[PDB]
């Protein structure tokens, strides 16, 4: 029944860089995406080095950056490829199509041209993924659709959930999987990556919540965990990534048997 | 019954960007925001400049601007203060609060230092409220809530158009209103502005959706007009703001009777 991620990596219907990222998580052990949620260019990448290692990918919010430029997102690239990782940037574009497509590939981000993955929420419609496509297809690169939500109050639950997936499922070409807080899609080509997730019980001030990794992996099915304040504010935070992929990775294993 | 914008400028709930907004609407006789919708800053500025007479919202999206600076914005201000209009960052906020207490204070943008407005999903909660609030409210700064959206395909319907109506009234000390294609809330202190206009019938390839100021204003009940191509596009973009403006003001005033 269920594959491992090796074998996803060859389904029929994946993704090429749904492909090369579970080919990456076998051969690394590991399903941590670290949330690299920091302000200044040098901790960054000092983290993507360090922690490189022990991840499947590197999650960005560039727009928190103090010294984004252009050539940080090459280091970072080359830091990626070094240590085999994704970059992930989290924009959540939620504009209409021809807004995003704009917002992807233009400004002074240019997110589309370092970003293997991004994401968009649902709630405009499918626009926004046919426009981020338009980027996004040419440039060889993949979204996630954002499903569920980590925080108190979301409204990404049933019928959106269910939308999400749907749109997911329809553009199967640019779209690789969803944040989510759970397996919401059947289809075993689709990756689950959840947030909110720490060792400890708790949430924070302004709506997190968390829950653990053998309870977002072992229990409800996703795949990989985004896992920020519980490595980065940790002293250690190589330790904290390792700790956080060794339960992701047995979680993924047990469950699979 | 209803109240003109100088009358609602007024009123004990009002916020006073909300206020100050109502009050040039009246001045000037504009409910229109024009969506500078540009890459190079010297059209922004150069639209800013002669159409900010027309105008009483200038709206922004900094992330496709190829060459943004904070000195650009700096520029844009001057500008705003001069004609008399606010500066709406069009950002849509939809994260976690603690994300996105960060994503409007930092980074390269600085949004909250100059932006009078920004805007929110809803779909995280109120935790994105409120992380955008810690930052927002010391600058005196207010808020958006998208309770609808004009694309075809919207999930910014029904209970989540209510939500976002909850949200916004439980948060009136930074919530002045909602992106809307109606009128949603029944409280007058709250603006709702609309995108999706065009004076003729239609929409674009990547499901924008266009409805008329007539129509956004006068049946839907709405404050504002957001119009990007309509006048953007237009060789004379003088003159396309100027009949957006009139559009828009008289459809207020025959619904105001
Ligand atoms: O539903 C979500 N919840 C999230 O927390 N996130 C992001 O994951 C990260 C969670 O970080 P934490 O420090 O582990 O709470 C942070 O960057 C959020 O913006 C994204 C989402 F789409
Ligand atoms: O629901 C929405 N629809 C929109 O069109 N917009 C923005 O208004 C603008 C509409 O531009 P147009 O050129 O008039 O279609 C554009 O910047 C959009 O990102 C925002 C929304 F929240």
């Amino acid at each position: 029944m269920e594959l491992s991620f090796g074998a996803r990596a060859e389904l029929p219907r994946i993704h090429p860089v749904a492909s090369k990222l579970l080919r990456l998580m076998q051969k690394k052990e590991t399903n941590l995406c670290l949330s690299a949620d920091v302000s200044l260019a040098r901790e960054l990448l000092q983290l993507a080095d360090a922690l490189g290692p022990s991840i499947c990918m590197l999650k960005t919010h560039v727009d928190i950056l103090n010294d984004f430029t252009l050539d940080v997102m090459k280091e970072l690239i080359t830091l990626a490829k070094c240590h085999e990782f994704l970059i992930f940037e989290n924009r959540k574009f939620a504009d209409i199509g021809n807004t995003v497509k704009k917002q992807y590939e233009g400004g002074i981000f240019k997110i589309a041209s370092w970003a293997d993955l991004v994401n968009a929420h649902v709630v405009p419609g499918s626009g926004v993924v046919k426009g981020l496509q338009e980027v996004g297809l040419p440039l060889h690169r993949g979204c996630l659709l954002i499903a569920e939500m980590s925080s108190t109050g979301s409204l990404a639950t049933g019928d959106y959930t269910r939308a999400a997936v749907r749109m997911a499922e329809e553009h199967s070409e640019f779209v690789v999987g969803f944040i989510s807080g759970s397996r919401v899609s059947m289809k075993p080509e689709f990756l689950h990556l959840t947030p909110g997730v720490q060792l400890e019980a708790g949430g924070d001030n302004l709506g997190q919540q968390y829950n653990s990794p053998q309870e977002v992996i072992g229990k409800r099915g996703s795949d990989i965990i985004i896992v920020g304040r519980g490595i980065i504010s940790a002293a250690d935070r190589l330790e904290a990534a390792e700790m956080y992929r060794k339960a992701a990775w047995e979680a993924y294993l047990s469950r699979l048997g």
